[PDB]
């Protein structure tokens, strides 16, 4: 059966409890001097609870919140890059932070994102989960859960409607699921919803 | 009590038969166990290189990833599969590795197409169905490096300084594989593999 966790039992293991899944944590400075290939860094790896909060300390105390940085957790075998198996007919739900939000939410968020995502927080919809992916930036941050497959509507929907629920977000505050094929046409200032929960 | 299987028993199960009637038809090893791969890309950092395939903790599902993994694949050298317990990582530097060792046996390269499928699976039934007795906690997991110069199968423990149960697990694995008494077996601690110093790494125990 599914290993899953609640929010409550993995703060509880916060100072071994298996993860459904072992994840891969990378880094991603945009540095035009170097290929695509050589700004991407595998940091770590590990698939349980306690492994997970050593190494969530480890970057938060030894951190930096470089603009131009993205970090992503990721199922271990996927690419953190949407031309994947696994990411190209796939899409993202996004969470869009404003400046201000960089000081009170991004850490709140991106903490309750990860947590989603090793507890398995959505039922059997949990295996459509590819990996979720932080940027940082002066503008705005941006924060997203990245899925496998657009066309799995009732997987999708769930996804982000559970993703809402634990980020406490306002039902007035909207977020929208963008296929990645959508995403990497640039055709103006925004990018078409697929879907909106 | 431990949950210990023979060799008859777990070939018996091979079949996927099982309605798996109110999920309760499937026979329960005492070790959940997860399935590892690796590819020794110097291109690559060792995580990067290193996969987590799946976990099991049944004997039928064993045997369905047993024949998926068979059916599927083939073996390329510089390529290495780790069947391991639960939350023990397949890397020597590992808090259930580092005081250990492991029981080595080397294969020449006529040996990849006469023993290397056999032993393999005959190891992977040592695991599974507890076949050292108490010992058997001592087990960490085993490992297949698959090389064009020849193939090596070990079992790896947890414990140096446990001689009683490292002879035992040496003897009863010795006799699982069906060795002839002339061809030995060495135990070597992961600290002396570790270390480059010659042709050989010491022997910590032989049987
Ligand atoms: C932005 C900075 O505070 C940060 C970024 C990533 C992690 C992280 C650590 C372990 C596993 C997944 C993660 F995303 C932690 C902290
Ligand atoms: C490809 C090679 O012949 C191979 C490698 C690993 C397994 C395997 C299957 C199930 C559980 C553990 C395993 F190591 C079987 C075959």
């Amino acid at each position: 059966a599914r290993i899953i966790y609640d929010r409550a039992f993995l703060m509880a293991c916060r100072g071994k409890h298996p993860l459904q899944n072992r994840w891969a944590l990378w880094f991603f400075k945009n540095d035009k001097s170097k290929t695509w290939q050589a700004n991407l860094r595998l940091i770590s790896k590990f698939d349980t609870v306690e492994d997970f909060w050593a190494l969530y300390n480890h970057i938060q105390l030894s951190s930096n919140l470089m603009p131009g940085c993205d970090y992503s957790l990721f199922k271990d075998g996927i690419e953190p890059m949407w031309e994947d198996e696994k990411n190209k007919r796939g899409g993202r739900w996004l969470i869009t932070l404003n400046k201000q939000q960089r000081r009170s939410d991004l850490n709140r968020f991106w903490l309750e994102t990860l947590l989603c995502l090793i507890g398995e927080s959505f039922d059997d919809y949990s295996d459509d989960v590819c990996g979720a992916v932080v940027n940082v930036r002066a503008k705005g941050d941006k924060i997203a859960i990245w899925t496998t497959e657009c066309e799995n509507r009732e997987a999708v929907t769930h996804i982000g409607r559970v993703y809402k629920e634990r980020l406490g977000l306002p039902p007035k505050i909207v977020i929208g699921y963008q296929s990645h094929a959508d995403t990497a046409t640039k055709s103006g200032s925004t990018t078409k919803n697929r879907f909106v929960v």
